[PDB]
Formats: C-alpha cells, sequence, structure tokens
RNA sequence: GCCAGGGUGGCAGAGGGGCUUUGCGGCGGACUGCAGAUCCGCUUUACCCCGGUUCGAAUCCGGGCCCUGGC
RNA sequence: GCCAGGGUGGCAGAGGGGCUUUGCGGCGGACUGCAGAUCCGCUUUACCCCGGUUCGAAUCCGGGCCCUGGC
C-alpha cells in the first residue's frame, strides 16, 4: 500500500528502528493464489531455427559479406542454361508452379515456372545485373528457403530448407578462396577443424575439380550418441562456378559459391538429432512444461474473499499443527472475532476416538518432480522430490483450511448459525481444494504423467456464528 | 617499423624533446597508392528487408510470443476446411505444385500448395497443442508466402514475408488485437492507431471481429507519397470463427493479427518501389559514394626506387613556384644517384611567350555527386571541394609521377637520357591515373561523367649519368 | 468462453452460416475498463547511450577489432610514464581514490591511485602484456566509462563518460590508418564523408603531427537548429602513440589508437541537444506520456458488477440517444426485467419543464490531445482533436449511465424499493464518472496540461424495483 | 582471371565437355604462400563481461523493464539517507574521490563517492518519477560499481558489474521478487530456484523482505567447482523500507533486485577465476588455436618465375618416386628456360651405400595441441595428422622451393652452375620455413615446442646455360 | 577569460533595509443552473550561495556562481 | 537398392476368415476408512494403405509404405 514521505521521514529521524520494523505495514498480504510459485512473469522464446538464420547474417557480414535476396521462383529455362544436359535429371527433383484456370470442376495447370532447388539457380541471375559493374572483389550472401521433392517425405527429407548461401567475385580466385571463408565463417559458431575432400558429384556448374565438400570439427559432437562421435560432420560444400554457365548469363569474372544447409547447423547449434522434431515441436508432440511450470498451475480453488477468513483460515492450520496428536475425541477454538456484522467461533475437531485430531498425512506437500505431482510427506524417503522437484508449499491442511473458512465465510452470509466442515480420505487434488486447468491436465496425460495426491487427512472444523 | 624501447628509453632521459621529434622516422613512408582514400577497409551491409523482419522478431519477444515455424506447402483440404464455401475462390489466388513423370515432358499438378497467408500453416499448428498447454498461448512467426496476383510484379509480387501472430485463451475480443497491434508498431515509431472493420468479412473469422489497422508514423507526414497525414494502412487482425477451429480440434477463440513486411520495411527505409527495395541489383540500384569512387582513382605508374619518389616530389616541388616563369626557362629540381647512377632532373619549357606550366598544373581530381572532375581550387568551386571528395591528386602530382618513372626506367635500359612531355589533358590516363573498368562501367552506367581535362602544359627533362 | 469442436463441426457442415454467425457467442462481453485504449500490452524501452554503446560494439567487430576489457583504476605513475613533464597538467583534470581510514570521526585518505581520464591510460598497461606476443596485426576496441573532473559542473561535462577506443599493432603504420579506420566505423552509423585536421593539441604520448581530429558529415544533421547546420561535426580523434611512451612499457611496434565520445554520437543519432537530458531524462524532469498512454489511463470509476447491471447501463444510454430531444417533462422505460431475484424497471426523465429529456452535453466525448484532457462535442470546431488527438471513447452519458446502473444496483441489494439519480452540471471528470490514478493527475500538471471537462449533462434516471 | 563469354559460349555449343574441362585455366594458379592455410579472413571476437552484459539487457527488455542511467559519482550524504544507522558501515567499503589543488602535491579528498551498489543511485532516479508515472515503473541497468573490500584482488576486484532492477507499484510482496528472479534466470537456462532469507537484513530493505536467491543451471551439475549439484547463488533481492523511500518523496513500495554479472558470465562462458574471464591479456590467457598457428608457418624463399614453380614442383617430383635409388645416382628432374637461358635441373647423391633421400624427405609439418611437429604419416601419427592441423608442407617441398629459387639467383648473375645441399634438419629455417617472431616469442610464452628434425640428405644440381 | 544590466513566489511581475506587491494558475467549497460560468475561502509572507554591514538584509557591500547587450 | 520375420486397441499382448482376447492404464461411482486401498460400472468390438479373393478380410493373395535379423 502507499504511505506518507513526510510522516515517515519524521518518524524514521527521531526512532529510527521503530519506524523501520513499521515498514511491513506498506507490503501486500497475499491470498494463496497470488503466492509465488502461483505468480510469474513470462517471456518468448525464439526458434533454433531462425535463431541460426540470425546468426548466420552476424556471420557472414562480420566477413565483409552483403545482404541480397535473390529471385526464388524461376523460369526453368534456368536450369537448363546452368547444367547442359544434366539439366533435365535437376528438375525431376524440383517443383513447378502450377495455377488454377478460370467452378467446382477446376483443376492445377503447370507452367513453366520453378521454385529454386538452390541459391545457385537464383545467384547467376542476380550476378549477370552487377557482376561487371561494381567493384572487385564482390562479396554477397543469402539465408533463404529452397525447395526440392524428395522422394515424397518428411522423413527422408522436408520439402522446404534453408540455404545460407554466398558468392565472392573476383578477377583472381582459387578453390583456398572458398576454403578461408568456409573457416571463418564456421570458426564464428565454435568450429576449430577442417578437412576439404573433392566432391564425387563434380557438378557441370563447377569449373570441374574445384567442387570441394566441407568436413568441420566440433566440440559439442565430441562423444555423442550420434555418428558424430568423433566431432566431425560434414557442414558445407562449395565451387567456383563454370565459365560455361558464367557465360550464358554474360559473367566475365571468376565466381566463388559456398553455400550451407541451415537446418543441419542448428540442430548441432541447438542439440537436436531430428530434423522435423527440431523444426516442426509442436506438430510432433515435442511439447514440454518443467516442474516449476506445472508447479505454478496448481491452484487453490475455493478461497476466503474476507480479511477476515484468510486469518481464519491461517488460525486452523495454526491450531491444527499445534494440537495435531491430542487423542479423539477434543477440540480447540481456533478463531473467535466477528465477520461481517456478527462474532463467530471456528474450531478444530475430532468427533470419532481412539486416533487423534488430524489425520496421519494432513501435512503432506504438493510437489511436482519429474513431471508428476505428488501428494507426500517430508521424510528422508522423499527427499529427493523435494530437493529436485519443485515444491508447491501447499500441504494438505492447508489446501483444506482455505475450503473450510470459505465455507463458514458463505455460512455468515446466509445468516445461518453453525457449519461444520470435514475432510476424510484424500484420493486426488479435488479432495484437498486443489485445481489445475483442464490443458494442464491434458498436456500431463498426453505426457503419460501421473498425479498421486492421497491420504487419511481426516480433519474436522467446526464453526458457530451469531 | 619496429623499433628498440631501451634507445628511446635513455635516448630521451637524456633529452626528451628530440627523443619525441624523433618518433617520426618509426612512421611509414607512403607511396601514392598507399594513402588515404586510396586505401580502406570496407564491411558487409545488410538488406533493410531481413533487418526488418529481424527487427520484428525482436518487437514480437519483447511482447511475450514464442517463435515458431509453420507449415509452407499444404494440401488444400486445408483451405477447404478453414473457408468453407467461398473455399472455391480463395484457391484461384493460391500456386499449386506440380512436378516431372519419370518418364518410363510436361509436370503433373498434385494436391499441395504454396500457403498464401500464414493462416493456412496457424490452424494446424495450434491443433497440436491449444488444449495441452496453459492459456494463454501466444505464438508468432515471420515467414515467407506465395501468392499469383493478376499475373503482374508491379501490382504485387509473387512471395512475400507475412509477420504475424496468434493468440489462444479463453476470453477474446476484438480488443486483445488492438492491444497488441499497438505493443507491436509502437517499437516501430507509430504513435497514433485507428481500427476500422474490414468489409471482406472473411469466413475464417468471427463475424464484425475482422479488423483493418492504421497507423500514424511521424516519418510519413510531410511524405512525398499520399500517407502525408502521416496515417497508414499496416495490419490487420480477428479472432478465428470456431467453426474453421472446430475443424481443427481447437476449442478457444484464437486472435489472429498480421503485418506485412514489405510496406513495413519501405516506411522504416525510405523506399518507394518495393520491387526496388526487395531487388534493387535486378532493378539497377547499385549505389557506391563517392568516397568509394575517389577510393578507386589510382595512379597507374609509380616509381619503385625511394629516389623514384624523392624525385616526382621535386619534380613537382620546384615546378610549383617556377611554374609562373616565361618560356623558355628551366629548373634543376632533382640530382643524386638512383640505381647507382648520378643523374639530374629538369623541369622546362621551350616554346615562347607562354610559360613553365599549364594553367591547369594545379588542378585537383575530385569526386561529387558520382561525377569526376578535375577541377581547380576557386571559390567559383568550393561546394564541390567541401561536399564531395578530394582524391588529394593535382594535375602536376598524377604526372610527376609518370615522369620519375619513365627516368627509372632510363636508368634500367643504360640509356642516358629521357624527357618526357605533358601538354593537353584530355582524360584520367593523360594525367597518370586511372580507375578499374568495373568502376567505369558503373559510372557509364549511372549515366555518370568524368570532366578530366585541361592545359598542362609541362615537360620534364633528366639525363643520367 | 470454450466452445465444442463436434458440435460446431457437425452444424457447420449442415448449416454454415448459422454455425458462422454463432461463433459472435464465443467472445467476451467486455465491462468499459476492459475495452481499448483502457487495455493495453506493454514493452521495455532503451536508453539511447546503451543502445549506441552496442552499436558501437558491432561496430567495431564487424571491421575485425576484438573485446578488451582495460584497467580502470590506475597507479597515477602511468600518467607519468605516458606524458613524461605534461604528466602533472593531466593529473590536475583526474581523480584519486580516496578511502575511509579504521567511529563518527573518519576522513578521506587520498592515495595514489587514480580513475583513468580516457581508454589511453590503460591501453598501454594492456598492450605491454601481448604486443610481441601475438600475431600481428593487432586490432583490439573497449567502450568503457572514464572519469575527468569538470571545473566543477555538471554543465560544463559530466564527471563520467564512455570512450569508444581501439588500437592497431602493426609493423608498419601511417596516419592513413586511421583515417581508413575512422571512416569503416562511422560509415556504419551513417555518416557519408570525412575531413582530417591536425590536432594543435600535439600531446606527447602521440608521434609529433599524428594526432588527427577527425570531422564527419552526417545528414541528419544538415539544416538543424544546432551549429552543426551544415552537417559536419568533429566525431573522433587518434594518433600514433610515441615510441617514447611505447619505451615505457617495452612495446617495440607501432601503435595506432583511435577513440570518439559515445555520448555525441548518441546524440545524433537519436536526436538529442542537451547531453545531460540525453543521459539522465528522469532527474532532468524530462519525463513524458503520450495522449494514447494519458488516454489508456482514463477509467470508469462505478462499474455494474452484473451482467444484467450492463445491460440496464447500455439502455439508458440507449434510450437517451434516442429521446434526447422530447421536451420535458418526459419519461421513458429503458429497462425492464429481473436482476438478484426480482424485477426492475429503469426509467430515464426529465423533471424541470421547457428543455429536454438530455442536457446540450450529454454526448460529448473526452478526448486527449497534445496533453490535456477534454470533454468535448464532435463537432466541426474540434476535427483536429478528433483527428490528432485520442478519443477516450467515453461520453457523459456513457459514463454516467454506468453510474446509474450500479447505483440501481446497489438499491436492488439494500432491498430498497425506489432509487433515482440525477447529473447536473458537469465540472470534472467526477461528475462523469471517470478517474485518473493520482500519479498521471501529478504527471499532467507537472506537464502544465490541463483537464477541461465542463457542461450542462442534466440527465436523470428513475428507478422502481421489487 | 577475367574471359570472354562468347568463347565460352560457342566454344561448348560445339562440344561441351571440353568446354568444361577448359574452365580450368580461368583458375588463379597458387605459389606456396598463397594457399590455404596460409591464407583467410579473420574477425572480431568479443568479450564475454560485454557478451553477458548485452545478454542481460535483452533478457531484462523482454520482461518488461526500461533501461536507464543512474548516477554514478554521488554525494555520500545519500548512503547517510538509504542506510541511516548502519551508514556510518557502509561509507567505509567505498571510495570518496580526491582531486590535486591547483598549487598558487597531495589530492584532496571531497565529499562525493563512486556507488558501491546501485542502490545508491536508484532512490534518486525513483525521486523525479515514482509519482508521474503510471504505476508500475519497471527500470533496470547493468553499469559498474565501486568497491575496496580488504584490499586484495583474488578476494575481489576493486570494480564490477551489477545487473539490478527497480519495481514500483502500490502493492508488492517478497513473491514479486521471485517472480522477476525467475523470469529472468530462466532465460540464461536456470530451471529451478530456492529463495532463502538474507541474514545480514539490511536496514535499507523493509525488515524480512531481503532474500538471497539459489539458481539451479544444469551446465553446472558434474562441475569441477563446487557449484557440482547444480545449484549457486546468483542474485538477491528485497523491498525497500519506507524509511529510507520517504527520505526521497518516494510513497509506494520499491522491489529491488540484482545480480552480479561476473558470476554468470563465468557460469555461461566456462570461467573459474574471475580476473582471467576478465582480464586474460593481464593474465597470460592469450590463445592461438591449432589453424592459427599452421596459418603462420610461411615459405621462406620462393621462385619467383612461373618456370622457378614448375622447377622446385619438379624437383620434388622426380625425388619422390626415385627416393629410394641407392648412392650414388642422379636424375634429371628438369629443363627447359628461365630468365632467357636453358638449363637441367637434377636431383642428386654421391656418397656410397645410403641412398637418394634421407628418410625423412616426406615428413610433413604439423600442428597439434600448440606444439609445431615435423612426422611422417605413419599410424604411428594418425591421432596427430587428423585431430591437428597438417600445414601441408613437407620437408622436400619446404626445399624443393629454397633450391629452385636458389638456381633463380644463379640465371640473375649470369653464373653458370650451383649446386645446393641438404642434409640434417636440426629445425624450421633448414627446411625453408619461418614464423614471425611474434608467434614463435607466443609459443614459448605457451610452453610449447617446435620439433622439426630429420634426416634429409638430398641434394640438387643443376648449371645454367 | 574582458565591459555591463542583472538573477523575486508553480507562471508572470513591480519593488525595496523591518509591514508590504499584483495577475495568471491552483486546490477546497456554494449555487433552481440546459454550455465552458459566478462567488467565498487558499501561499512555503517569495526574493540564488558564501562572507560583510547593521538592532534588523530580499533590499547596502565584497566575493562566487546563474541569463545576457557582449569583446 | 538385395534375403527374410513382419506392422493389433492410449501402453502391453496372444491371435485369426464371421462371434472372440487379456493385463496395465483410464474415467464415472460406493465405502464407519487415521495411509497410497477395496469393489461395481467404462473401449472408438482394435488389427497400416491401395487393389484382389470371397456371401464375408483384421485374418488369404498382389502391390505400396512402416521396424528390422540384414548384404
Amino acid at each position: 500500500m502507499k504511505f506518507d514521505p513526510q510522516k515517515y521521514r519524521e518518524l524514521a529521524e527521531k526512532d529510527f528502528e521503530a519506524a523501520w520494523k513499521a515498514g511491513k505495514e506498506i507490503l501486500a498480504e497475499r491470498s494463496p493464489n497470488e503466492l509465488y510459485p502461483r505468480v510469474g512473469f513470462s517471456f518468448g522464446k525464439e526458434h533454433p531455427l531462425f535463431a541460426t538464420i540470425q546468426r548466420l547474417r552476424e556471420a557472414y557480414l562480420s566477413i565483409g559479406f552483403s545482404e541480397v535476396v535473390n529471385p526464388l521462383i524461376v523460369e526453368d529455362v534456368h536450369v537448363k542454361k546452368q547444367f547442359g544436359r544434366e539439366a533435365l535429371a535437376v528438375l525431376d527433383r524440383c517443383f513447378y508452379l502450377a495455377t488454377l484456370p478460370k467452378f467446382k470442376e477446376l483443376k492445377p495447370i503447370s507452367s513453366t515456372l520453378t521454385l529454386r532447388s538452390h541459391m545457385t539457380t537464383g545467384w547467376f541471375i542476380t550476378l549477370s545485373h552487377i557482376a561487371d559493374k561494381l567493384p572487385l572483389p564482390i562479396k554477397l550472401f543469402s539465408i533463404d528457403r529452397c525447395f526440392r521433392r524428395e522422394q515424397g517425405e518428411d522423413a527422408t527429407r522436408l520439402y522446404t530448407y534453408f540455404s545460407a548461401s554466398c558468392v565472392l567475385v573476383d578477377e583472381e580466385l582459387s578453390v583456398d578462396d572458398g576454403k578461408a571463408v568456409a573457416e571463418a565463417l564456421l570458426r564464428q559458431f565454435g568450429f576449430e577443424n577442417f578437412r576439404f575432400r573433392k566432391d564425387e558429384k563434380r557438378s557441370k556448374y563447377y569449373i570441374p575439380d574445384t567442387q570441394t565438400e566441407v568436413f568441420a570439427f566440433h566440440p559439442k559432437l565430441v562423444g555423442s550418441s550420434t555418428k558424430y562421435s568423433d566431432g566431425w560432420i560434414e557442414i558445407a560444400t562449395f565451387g567456383i562456378y563454370s565459365p560455361t554457365a558464367l557465360a550464358e548469363y554474360d559473367i566475365p569474372y571468376p565466381v566463388m559459391n559456398l553455400g550451407l544447409g541451415v537446418e543441419r547447423l542448428a540442430m548441432i547449434l541447438y542439440g537436436y538429432d531430428d530434423v522435423r522434431k527440431m523444426v516442426y515441436p509442436q506438430i510432433h508432440g515435442e511439447i514440454k512444461l518443467s516442474d516449476l511450470d506445472i508447479a505454478r498451475e496448481i491452484k487453490v480453488k475455493e478461497v476466503p474473499q474476507t480479511a477476515v477468513g484468510l486469518k481464519i483460515a491461517q488460525s486452523i492450520v495454526e491450531t491444527a499443527e499445534k494440537h495435531a496428536s491430542e487423542p479423539s475425541p477434543c477440540s480447540f477454538l481456533a478463531f473467535e472475532g466477528e465477520m461481517m456484522g456478527r462474532n463467530v467461533r471456528v474450531y478444530v475437531v475430532e468427533e470419532e476416538e481412539n486416533t487423534k485430531l488430524c489425520g496421519p498425512a494432513y501435512a503432506n506437500e504438493v510437489v511436482v518432480y519429474k513431471g508428476d505431482i505428488y501428494g507426500i510427506p517430508k521424510t528422508k524417503k522423499w527427499r529427493s522430490f523435494f530437493e529436485e522437484g519443485v515444491p508447491t508449499g501447499i500441504r494438505y491442511i492447508d489446501g483444506f483450511a482455505y475450503y473450510a473458512a470459505r465455507k463458514v465465510e458463505e455460512a455468515a452470509m446466509r445468516e445461518q448459525e453453525e457449519v461444520k466442515v470435514k475432510a476424510r480420505i484424500v484420493e486426488n487434488l479435488s479432495d484437498i481444494n486443489l485445481y489445475i486447468h483442464e490443458n494442464v491436465r491434458r498436456y500431463i496425460l498426453w505426457k503419460k504423467g501421473k498425479i498421486d495426491v492421497r491420504g487419511p487427512l481426516f480433519v474436522t472444523v467446526k464453526a458457530e456464528i451469531e
């Protein structure tokens, strides 16, 4: 609550300790669902692919390459100009844009247009307009989507993917330029060593013998459940465009092209093994809450609506903790004072005999651990659950005590003169006045986790209002 | 050059002042083409589309939304499940993927479509989580979409970027959309918002929730465009219709807001034509600055010898003061030895009535607004000299280097005497300067001009002993 | 509210239009304080200094310099080693660290320790440990705080400040290296042209004649209320460290040092003219809300707590708009239905005669504009206010109507049989059932802005419950 | 090299296959020191402290807090207004600023102090806004603080970075602090939190609000440190006491959370000693990789002529197969002309019983774990060859270049015959290789070794006609 | 840094060795009023900081800052 | 891509031309019970996709995918 600067200055200057100890008055007194972990700020997370793409952007930028957007939709006449005869085997792995003619009848009519199968198809077009018109060397990059049909599968390969590519245009170029660029780039993503082998594919658009495959060594990978056990993985490729191809676009200068698969680099930088689970987690049921998250989701259902009632609840737990061993039958006044224009007396009791006030589980605490919600007691048997899971800070009596106080509160509204609520055996969270949204309940089942809140609460509260 | 600390330590515990002035001996002596601005670092420049995308990724994150990647390639049955009746239409604006049959031709269409808007992918994505994650759910995604519009590029482009988000919760209203729109747009500097109901009342959104958002950005008022009052339509949103949602087993309202990246990036980076902003190479937008072109203007022939330079420096020297003398006359500029052969360097003129040096000997090469000029440093030209970039190379300079190098060629061939002249400058070559074919080919393309002319009329004589 | 996937699928497949038009049921019906602009998400803004420092970090990184932290607290023996005799005039502008000896007695005892007056004092120390031990050239930078007492002022200069400095260590160096580096850096912050003049200060730690001052041309500045009218401003300096100084630390190689004032570059990149107002806005009363922000802060005080009551309020405005011209006296039933276990009749009226039901301002709307809150009517006289300020979307009758409905709601609780609330003349927001937090009210006064909500509302509501 | 498109266009409309194989003529022919890894780009690496600061600036922004700059230099009366009684103490840990009096000496202290914690600056900053801005107010600041601790650097450092925030509102509790702590720490990968009351109950926070926050980070379990169970104290917070607040006319509770950057950055980047993480130069942490040192191993003398190379390539060639032949013997490696003078190049050996080439002629120079080795490619060495970086230069190579260049020196001096030998390699020089003084001085400093040894025993004979 | 007029209450604005403005504005309040009102009550009695002069200084003097007509 | 055993309900698990498992689990419910229970009710009657065989296929055949003992 707010307070008075002057009053506190004038009292603190005379009796500082008083003022200080009094500061407590300005703090908010919280009802159960307003207490950490039940309260929390949140923040947006970012997807591993896009994190990687942005990193890659900064990687190429820092080594002097400039950003560019190449043509994505291209007349397949360009694959023919770039591959020669091999051209027809490349277009078999491509997609053609088809449209709908000018109702329920209509059917897609293919066209000549394609969706680039790789950044190269467009580098040519883009380079043709500026290779002889810009100061040399020209260093450009583009990280963007491409398409390539893959044996009609999502498992053998996704249909779309990102390629982080670049091009170096200079008068004098050797394969040592791709190597120099491959290293200056990967070394920023943590790789420490590199090996370059010649690609047996020897593609028509690359000067023969320049098409190199690049292997990098990454620490994170060493001793990994994968095959990249030794830390080495093929992470990129490159070459020097053929003059035959450059001609078809009238490019007079030699051009080094080095590109890389973004999906794979993300899998490495963020620890994934299944490309599809990495980019499409939701769709592949790869969702997950943390114990912390689930604990925050366990809420108290019935809660006293009066400052008086909160006290009443406090008192029932207060006096239940003390006299939790008084053999039955007994009774104690937990709270007496007035609420809602009338005096009230609330008592903790046990009617049955040959036992004690509170059952042997009244003090059990609800704690989340490795995905399940347990209703357990702080025993040297549940040490791990309490030291590793996250304790909700609610015990059976706590949940009950709030139930009770809400009841006696409702009574003193319905004018009634007496109300006595009692808890017997606990089968589930409901019996402890504790709930969780229907979505969290489904996440838990979907995830094959359990709710295990059971026990002998046997706690009774008698109230008499006037 | 490297030095010795003790030397300087003691060499100055004695007399500081001289030790200090001595330091200059450690500085590199630069030959003409190793001098600013002919030397410089460069760096990557990013593209405005992508910068904007990134700015949006951050803008969505700072307001709670987590990033997701939505299905791009989709069976057209999804568009049918989401639009219902009007679906027949909607599909005429999408593309379908076709493929070449494995002959033992013509591409054979399939039932797969490229998403025309992000919504097609959102329902799919949400069906796996909307019932198992704590509410609210706030997801977003800036990604590519494909749309055929008539079949023109001035109308719109085939591919574009959508920056959109979904907001799953138990109780939503058109107000949640407005709130989000503001939180996101305020971060790009928009100051005021106005919402209006979008007439097209699409069937995928609850009736009357589809809203069009207008925003006032200060950059825009005064705009050489029609956003002159500063307002512009920049986004749209709606709450999905349970008709569509129910098709995916999503049991809660879902707000969907989205905004076109291209329009935003054009506002932010100041572009008027989308295709010029996105594909500036393909649309002739290449652009070197003045400082960049100056950087490219180099001295063609330079003296390799240490004395080769001390020479041209003198040729340029004496001919600077005695440039005015009348013809004929001749001053001795240099004398010493190179390639182990003592020589004498002379600045001269033979003809009569004229003078030693033409009147353009001290004209400096300077770049301004894309053109390379060769002009004298007169008040008539201050603007060019003070807002353009002066190459630092004058007509004599360009020359004195060609001279001092031609004598170095005399000594190499045992020869005994050589005399190279200089009269009328019709260009850069004539002044011993060049620019690489690509920058020349650039200056042409950008319809720019080189104007290096003038009366140099300065001759050099030297004979190697 | 949530809904049923199956029920909606099975009805939409048969009668799509029905389902669709029915979708409206799942939308939340909002009470007045839950309507935009009264609702809004927010986000953290960043300070111009730190934005700039981070930009500068990326600027040096992209041009191949590496990050370093230099010594900030230094034995003044280092100024003596670096400046020679000029050393004592440099330490007069410095701060010495003083401590408190080992109560109320105690007094600070100076020491030999200083707080670097510039990044240079520390570059020497840092460079001594690695100039001969690392591959050449060495490119390092550091953007960090420095101190320099300035004639006992905050106006003539702040005592602390950031310096974004760097060093180039190579065997061969000329002043053309500082120029090349000054440009590759500034060109990233938008400057397009540069001029370098020799600094008359000719400082002892720089090889004579190398200490260059750097002037850059920036567009943003052209035609500016400043002196940088022409777009040129001195933005950095540089030099080549003296061998005399390098020796004192045993540095054998030549070193180029170029640094820059971060505060000034921020002022340019974010449009400020007073350094102190830029870094310490709060302290200099430079705070500010937007009309949008203030509009969001105008809340409705008394609000119906029953779905029934919201309707009642809706009806009073409903029937007040229609019959707002019926000469007095008159009366109309606005709403009749039951609320809280009893039937209720609410009427709009005017008891006085020779006028009409509603006053001539009942429809005035509260709109924020250029900082003041106005209670005005959509007249071709207030076009600008409505087209430029931000309309709250609340008019006198709206605020009142909610008051009323809350009253009749309270009545039907106190069992009462009749209640009649009436609005006469409006002097302020209070009279329209509209408030603003005490802080926003103070911001408005502090900012010298006004609240101008006046007018003849004269609206009456009679209710009769049973 | 540049080429002609028509040439290749037609030159292949005829026979593609050959036009393709022809392209290789456009590739640059690289001399030894222009080959990978002797060539490479480099780039700036950022410092872990500053990266962490930046990561925190983002972390605070994504949770609502706006950035502010707080007063650093402050009159000690503020510490007195905020701590009250215990203020006497608190000031003994701060520094005071002293200055030299303008003689017509010793520094004269003033009453100004460098802030030891961020709180000293927060009250000042908040007094101007806590009553005039809409609540809540959420501010933060990652900046420098000064603190004397005993007078040791192993204990703590004099300066450090504080990442802190304030949260002004009408109703706060210890819960707001925990919530914020989680929102901020979760973004650095901490998964579980435990809060405990800080015993020191400082007077600037309401009694019993001062909390110590412990967080579980997965990197930390297994930790070669004592955070082995993964938990660590990483931040602290409290709600200010109105005793302090009232001194500034702030009428609302204020939550203050703060966390040390240095500890966080050490966790994130894996450092055990703060001063080694912050000042790695001053504490000998310089570190070149293997690939970086390989890059620095260069061929000292290289043949300038085009044929100068075609030569050494052959010297290296024939001596590769016929390396095994017994002594004496002699093979003709090259014959053609350079500097316009036909010559013959021979690989030979005179002595007896031995062989042409020593047995270490094919030893490759490779870098591994900081040391430069000269070893043969045997299974005994795979680990070195497969995890280190092979310079690509073998003993003969290093040599054949020295040879082919010594004959180029024979032709330059009109001479007619020269013969250079090669026996026992005691090092890098002996194999015609060098590393710059700085990398050598580095390898020493990092107590690393160079091991270039072996029986080369290979001699070259050639006579220029 | 050199000559000079000067630093008054939230804004404004005269003034002047002791009491002393005034306007705007504000906030509290009253009203049979159908439009931006009317009226009563309201300040921390305000005159930068350090010295001097005096019984007394915002008013006088010295200095030091703070705006300037400035060189 | 080549040989072969094969793809059963949320998990598990036999089976087999028509009816047909079963265990775990779940959810709904009852209880005088002081600790993780007891009992009644509960499935979309489940057997990948396209053809064939048949009056009838999850059960038979051909093909196509999906795990494999694989070359």
